[PDB]
């Protein structure tokens, strides 16, 4: 087994090991190792990682150190030939819904957050950053190529800041930088209940013994809970519209309001938790508030893994599934259930998948209202759009009936994510997904295309000629050679993307291979997966197998009518039916009694 050497993080965990109820942190899953998987600790290293200097800079942060002897590319750059794309049509996903891109970003926000140093609300330099792009400690800046049109318009940079890493905040520490993984490693609902003890607390209805979770009492969607806004006052949710003035939500997760949808999921999951814990206040009247909130919690956690593994997961990994998952012989403690520094790169491909607006439809699944299809950008941080105009039936709606954004070779990163991205931070809607996620992929020192080409057993292309028949692309692969020189420089990032997909699949040989390996382990190394026996009984994993998210759906929503498979594309009305037409969540098998 492993845990730690150099740990400092959370405090003071002891354990129970007789408790059948995952803890809130993720410690003591692993009994031989308390600590592994748990939140508050260094991603994990699957080969060593790439620095400049060894050690922690980043490659490009000094001018003329060379990274196997060329100069690495602008990240902006990259972004501006290779990543962006002026037309829309013909981009979206033809056999893959809105829902698709979405339960992406919720698993994914489950298992990973690497948040940046944060150092101050005190500081000065977080506008020396902003205000003069003066490279230095964790200020490290995203320059503007010539000739980018940004330069004429919004300044010079890009504000930018390193990624925390274990040990300090302010300094630094011997041996090699490692980034920290804030949430829990597990599939576990995290991203609804909180990772730490503190916040899991403020998200309670503790003067109730229902096991609820705290709603809000300002605002309801026709009787429907929402979920509490948050207390921090330099509100991004308020900015964005100082009219409305309708703060951002308060979850288990510190981004769900990132963006409209991502919060309306969140949303759907509270309720969840609340009507799981009514029902089961029905059948047990004898259960206090902290049986019916673990119980509840345990279930929900269950359905997240369910929907995972079972519907979302092989229209990932089309038929490389079965190669790197298989199927499940049982709990296995040699197992390091950690979440990789890597896999939080590989998982980003979701970012080729979100389409340039949003929709909202009416009861019929016509357009709702005048205004119905909306740019994706003016829904960042934007919870008004929710409270003030409609509720989230409208949102889920659109969910289910529109398509997600087809990954393709010439057209990859939408324009509302590539130049209009808002960053909670600063002011602008004017930041480029594509090109944080290249300078964070060199934050975290990661090894460049060919070092994971290797890892996962396929052929490392050396030249122009290799590189085209990997990428099956003949000009994409002419940009990556001018820009990288080499492909042992290309950032794994945009090389994994690059790579044609497989079959039955969304993403191609080497992102199959690390979301594979991941998702393998954290089953596997899970001592509360669903299915190791006595963590549910035979009755209730019977009972277990009906989930599905348009069932969920109908029980937390005004909507009546929902397609069977979620996932895959749905035309209205051939596709939907009615929501009593489906499989039920049968209960029964959660009542206990006293003999
Ligand atoms: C706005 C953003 C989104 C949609 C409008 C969006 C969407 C996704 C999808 C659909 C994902 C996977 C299936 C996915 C994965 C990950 N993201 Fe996103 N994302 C939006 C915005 C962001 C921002 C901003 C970041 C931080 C970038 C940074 O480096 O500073 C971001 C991260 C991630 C992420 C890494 C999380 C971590 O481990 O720290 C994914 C796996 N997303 N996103
Ligand atoms: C749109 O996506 C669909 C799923 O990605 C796809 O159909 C899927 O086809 C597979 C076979 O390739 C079927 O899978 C299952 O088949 C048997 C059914 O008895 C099951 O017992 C197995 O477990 C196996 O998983 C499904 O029938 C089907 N999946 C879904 C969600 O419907 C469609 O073909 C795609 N549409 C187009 C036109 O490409
Ligand atoms: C900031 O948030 C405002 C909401 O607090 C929003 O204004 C609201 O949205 C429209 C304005 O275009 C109005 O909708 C319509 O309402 C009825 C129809 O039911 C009509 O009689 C009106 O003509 C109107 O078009 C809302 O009533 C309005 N609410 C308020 C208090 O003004 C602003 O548009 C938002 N601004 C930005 C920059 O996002
Ligand atoms: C905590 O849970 C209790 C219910 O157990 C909530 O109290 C109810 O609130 C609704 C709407 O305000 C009303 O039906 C009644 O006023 C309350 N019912 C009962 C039985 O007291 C309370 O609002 C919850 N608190 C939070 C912040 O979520
Ligand atoms: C549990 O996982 C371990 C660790 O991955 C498996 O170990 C096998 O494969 C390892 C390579 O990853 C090597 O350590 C060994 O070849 C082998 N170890 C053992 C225990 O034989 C292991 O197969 C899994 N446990 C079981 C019983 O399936
Ligand atoms: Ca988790």
């Amino acid at each position: 087994s492993w845990e730690v050497g150099c740990g400092a993080p959370v405090p003071l965990v002891k354990c129970d090991e007789n408790s059948p109820y995952r803890t809130i942190t993720g410690d003591c899953n692993n009994r031989r190792s308390p600590a592994l998987g748990a939140a508050n600790r260094a991603l994990a290293r699957w080969l060593p990682a790439e620095y400049e200097d060894g050690l922690a800079l980043p490659f490009g942060w000094t001018q003329r150190k060379t990274r196997n002897g060329f100069r690495v590319p602008l990240a902006r750059e990259v972004s501006n030939k290779i990543v962006g794309y002026l037309d829309e049509e013909g981009v979206l996903d033809q056999n893959r819904s809105l829902l698709f891109m979405q339960w992406g970003q919720i698993v994914d926000h489950d298992l990973d957050f690497a948040p940046e140093t944060e150092l101050g609300s005190n500081e000065h330099s977080k506008t020396q950053c902003e205000e003069y792009c003066i490279q230095g400690d964790n200020c490290f800046p995203i320059m503007f190529p010539k000739n980018d049109p940004k330069l004429k318009t919004q300044g010079k940079c890009m504000p930018f800041f390193r990624a925390g890493f274990v040990c300090p905040t302010p300094p630094y520490q011997s041996l090699a930088r490692e980034q920290i993984n804030a949430v829990t490693s597990f599939l576990d609902a995290s991203l609804v209940y909180g990772s730490e003890p503190s916040l899991a607390s403020r998200l309670r209805n503790l003067s109730s013994p229902l096991g609820l979770m705290a709603v809000n009492q300002e605002a309801w969607d026709h009787g429907l809970a929402y979920l509490p806004f948050n207390n921090k006052k330099p509100s991004p949710c308020e900015f964005i519209n100082t009219t409305a003035r309708v703060p951002c939500f308060l979850a288990g997760d510190f981004r769900a309001s990132e963006q409209i949808l991502l919060a309306t999921a969140h949303t759907l999951l509270l309720r969840e938790h609340n009507r799981l814990a009514r029902e089961l206040k029905k059948l047990n009247p004898h259960w206090n508030g902290e049986k019916l909130y673990q119980e509840a919690r345990k279930i929900l956690g269950a359905f997240i893994q369910i929907i995972t593994f079972r519907d979302y997961l092989p229209i990932v990994l089309g038929s490389e599934m079965q190669k790197w998952i298989p199927p499940y012989q049982g709990y296995n403690n040699s197992v390091d259930p950690r979440i990789s520094n890597v896999f939080t790169f590989a998982f980003r491909f979701g970012h080729m998948e979100v389409p340039s607006t949003v929709s909202r439809l009416d009861e019929n699944y016509q357009p709702w209202g005048p205004e119905a299809e909306l740019p994706l950008h003016t829904l960042f941080f934007n919870t008004w759009r929710i409270i003030k105009d409609g509720g989230i039936d409208p949102l889920v709606r659109g969910l289910l009936a529109k398509k997600s954004k087809l990954m393709n070779q010439d057209k990859m990163v939408t324009s509302e994510l590539r130049n209009k991205l808002f960053q909670p931070t600063h002011k602008i809607h004017g930041f480029d997904l594509a090109a944080i996620n290249l300078q964070r992929c060199r934050d975290h020192g990661m090894p460049g295309y060919n070092s994971w080409r290797g890892f996962c057993g396929l052929s490392q292309p050396k030249t122009l000629k290799g590189l085209q028949t990997v990428l099956k692309n003949k000009i994409l692969a002419k940009k990556l050679m001018d820009l990288y020189k080499t492909p042992d420089n290309i950032d794994i990032w945009i090389g994994g993307n690059a790579e044609p997909m497989v079959e039955r699949g969304r993403v191609g040989p080497l992102l199959a291979c690390l979301l594979g390996r991941q998702f393998q382990q954290i089953r596997d190394g899970d001592r509360f997966w669903w299915e190791n026996p006595g963590v549910f009984t035979e009755k209730q994993r019977d009972s277990l197998q009906k989930v599905s998210f348009s069932r969920l759906i109908c029980d937390n929503t005004h909507i009546t009518k929902v397609p069977l498979h979620a996932f895959q594309a749905n035309n209205y009305p051939h596709d939907f039916v009615d929501c009593s037409t489906v499989d039920k969540l049968d209960l029964s098998p959660w009542a206990s009694r006293e003999n």
